């Protein structure tokens, strides 16, 4: 069962483990740290997400990419894509939805504003 089971400022729980930093959820259920440097190098801040951040996910050929824009959704997207951007606590619900339905879903979650 690859589900998020908790969302709150500064923290989300995925597959029984709490993450207090931004994370990338891969199609297979794996979790890796969000690569904030990609965006910091391109924009001078990681508050604007570079499309390059999605590049590692595009390889897994997901049917849907969900982006948790954070708690209070301050984080902004610097591109147009099929990816679904939603406030984090709304993003995890949507992820659980699709994952529950069996969809190849991947996500990038921002735990703060
Ligand atoms: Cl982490
Ligand atoms: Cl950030």
């Amino acid at each position: 069962s690859h589900m998020f089971s908790d969302c709150r400022f500064g923290s989300v729980t995925y597959r029984g483990r709490e993450y207090r930093s931004d994370i990338v959820v891969h199609v297979d259920g794996s979790v890796t740290p969000r690569r904030k440097e990609i965006s910091r190098r391109k924009y001078g801040t990681s508050h604007v997400m570079a499309e390059e951040e999605l590049e590692e996910l595009l390889e897994e050929k997901p049917e849907s990419i969900i982006i948790g824009s954070g708690v209070h959704g301050a984080l902004e997207t610097g591109f147009r894509s099929d990816a679904t951007v939603l406030p984090t606590c709304e993003a995890i619900k949507r992820y659980n939805e699709e994952r529950s339905a069996g969809r190849r879903v991947a996500a990038i979650i921002h735990v703060t504003c």
